[PDB]
């Protein structure tokens, strides 16, 4: 049984959360068919999606909207989730009180699932989740202690074994909460482990539509972390998920002829070039960003689910 009852309090002023939400060509308070895009570590919304799902979702008939939690998704993943929860509240009312899809890149999927686990109000407002390379179990490649012995808050949190990923799993968050499709790759160079095509993989959610590219395209098919978001294969799976009456991608809607690892066909030449360079700003943001030597404390609503772990203030207690 998941957390129920009232939503946790926000730590951020609402005005700050509002400033992080933008829609292309519309206000989030008056928008037709919004899709909420949640970016990856080290990026803003436009950096994650300008070269891919902002144009691609527009051509499918959605108004692209996004959050850009500062600085570049490097702060506390629990604060990044406040931006998403506030955005869902706003876009739900702003689209006529209609459920909306959420589409994510890397950490953005962890944020979405964290929000669905701990903020019950949004469960009735999210139609489906389409997550590209989500790291629900974190990654064994996060490397918070590689090179400098300090790393961004959200990098600690995305490290395998972290208090945050422990709390998500222990609270029941590795089972899908809304209809979810997870698209990922065994050759992801950022998120591992992803090789088993099974619940061991970081992108896997129980009862989700878990699509490891190599299970469809073969063991030597190669797409990396950025290509998991931008590829033509990824587009076909995401399109199926967004159109599906079940809320999940359908195996019938894609196949071996879609196994194209290059940027999605419908992107402009400029977008395809930008898609190849997707993570370049992320490295600069990380170098310039906040860094610390400990994992951020869990907020009170999550503390009971990671008792015994160690965060900045000490040992987690209930």
């Amino acid at each position: 049984a998941l957390p129920s009852g009232s939503d946790p309090a926000f730590s951020q002023p609402k005005s700050v959360l509002d400033a992080g939400l933008t829609c292309q060509g519309a206000s989030p308070s008056s928008v037709s068919k919004p899709i909420l895009l949640v970016p990856g570590t080290g990026t803003t919304g436009p950096q994650s999606f300008d070269s891919n799902w902002i144009p691609l979702s527009a051509q499918l008939g959605y108004t692209p909207c996004w959050i850009s939690p500062p600085p570049f998704m490097l702060n506390d993943t629990q604060v990044n989730t406040e931006y998403m929860v506030n955005a869902i509240t706003t876009l739900y009312a702003g689209s006529g009180n209609n459920k909306l899809p959420v589409l994510t890149a890397s950490q953005g999927g962890l944020v979405a699932q964290w929000g669905l686990t701990f903020f019950p109000s949004i469960r009735s407002k999210v139609d489906r989740l389409m997550a590209f390379a989500p790291d629900y179990k974190g990654t064994v490649l996060a490397g918070p202690l590689d090179a400098l012995a300090v790393s961004a808050p959200s990098v600690w949190q995305q490290t395998t074994g972290s208090a945050l990923t422990t709390a998500l799993r222990n609270a029941g968050g590795l089972t899908q909460i809304v209809p979810t499709t997870n698209l990922y790759s065994a050759t992801d160079e950022v998120v591992q482990p992803q090789v088993s095509n099974s619940p061991l993989d970081s992108s896997y959610l129980f009862n989700g539509k878990n699509v490891q590219a190599q299970a469809v395209c073969g063991p030597l098919f190669v797409i990396d972390h950025a290509g998991s978001l931008t590829s033509q294969f990824s587009y076909v799976v995401g399109r199926s998920a967004l159109r599906s009456t079940t809320g999940q991608a359908r195996s019938a809607d894609y196949g071996i002829t879609d196994c194209n690892p290059l940027p999605a066909n419908d992107l402009t030449p400029e977008q395809k070039v930008a898609a190849a360079a997707l993570l370049a700003p992320a490295a600069a943001a990380i170098v310039a960003g906040p860094k610390q030597n400990c994992e951020p404390d869990l907020m009170p609503y999550a503390r009971p689910f990671a008792v015994g772990k160690r965060t900045c203030s000490g040992i987690v207690t209930p």
